[PDB]
């Protein structure tokens, strides 16, 4: 569970947002990129896995899933690739009220930054400090840390 | 402490790396750039702040120190700009064989990787896995989480 991330790509102004939520705290990445590839993708994941210890990655479709690039850089990174199957059907609609709010926060921050990308970190930096009580920040931080000690 | 984190530009293949070390840990986030801006600085420490709570930002140099649009970043982010000299004196050699470790470390993965911003990345997930024993991203999450508590 400490090391469960979730992939997560969702659309705003004509590009794409890709998302990696850290499953048991609610903390995020996120990336504005041109659309999502499979290069993009496996950049993304040598990202988060050299800044958190990333052991399993539910990809966000089918074609991730399959990219040979994504599997190349889980393999480079160690990382578990799986499939993101809602087998718990909960999943589906926590992340679509992850994009509603993302898209909530951004919405409220758009007129700050001249770019996107600016406004998405600004997004980022404000769910991860949201208190909810504990921030999701401080929530991925405890659940690491209570691993190391094990 | 646990929020203090440290500037740091350096350069190769014509390129620039800038890197952010986490102080108390030797932890770092880093990226390549085709210069370093003001605009370029800013944007690194919004994506860093939203991601670790960073308290105070020591500079890499004046300009970054000056510029208007990283004043900009550090009040939006809440994060207390500082100057970076080494009134510790170790400070500049620890930061120069960072610099020097990490170029090795791009070296060793360079062939791995079609452009510098993939190896540079490598080098970071490299650097932050090492067992010194922990890690620095071990030694970070225990830090903070210690100061949470
Ligand atoms: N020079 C001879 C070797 C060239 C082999 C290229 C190759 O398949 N490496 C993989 C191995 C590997 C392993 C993990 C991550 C990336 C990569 C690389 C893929 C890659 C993907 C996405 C990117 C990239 C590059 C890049 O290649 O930099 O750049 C920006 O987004
Ligand atoms: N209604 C539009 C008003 C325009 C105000 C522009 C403005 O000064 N915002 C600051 C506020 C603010 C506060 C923190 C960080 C960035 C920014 C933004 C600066 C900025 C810097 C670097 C970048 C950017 C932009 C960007 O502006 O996106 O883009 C990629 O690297």
């Amino acid at each position: 569970s400490p090391g469960i991330w979730q992939l997560d790509c969702t659309h705003l102004e004509g590009k794409v947002i890709l998302v990696a939520v850290h499953v048991a705290s609610g903390y995020i990445e996120a990336e504005v990129i041109p659309a999502e590839t499979g290069q993009e993708t496996a950049y993304f994941l040598l990202k988060l896995a050299g800044r958190w210890p990333v052991k399993t990655v539910h990809t966000d479709n089918g074609s991730n899933f399959t990219s040979t690039t994504v599997k190349a850089a889980c393999w480079w990174a160690g990382i578990k690739q799986e499939d993101g199957i809602p087998y718990n059907p909960q999943s589906q609609g926590v992340i679509e009220s992850m994009n509603k709010e993302l898209k909530k926060i951004i919405g409220q921050v758009r007129d700050q930054a001249e770019h996107l990308k600016t406004a998405v970190q600004m997004a980022v930096f404000i769910h991860n400090h949201k208190r909810k009580g504990y921030s999701a920040g401080e929530r991925i931080v405890d659940i690491i840390a209570t691993d190391i000690q094990t």
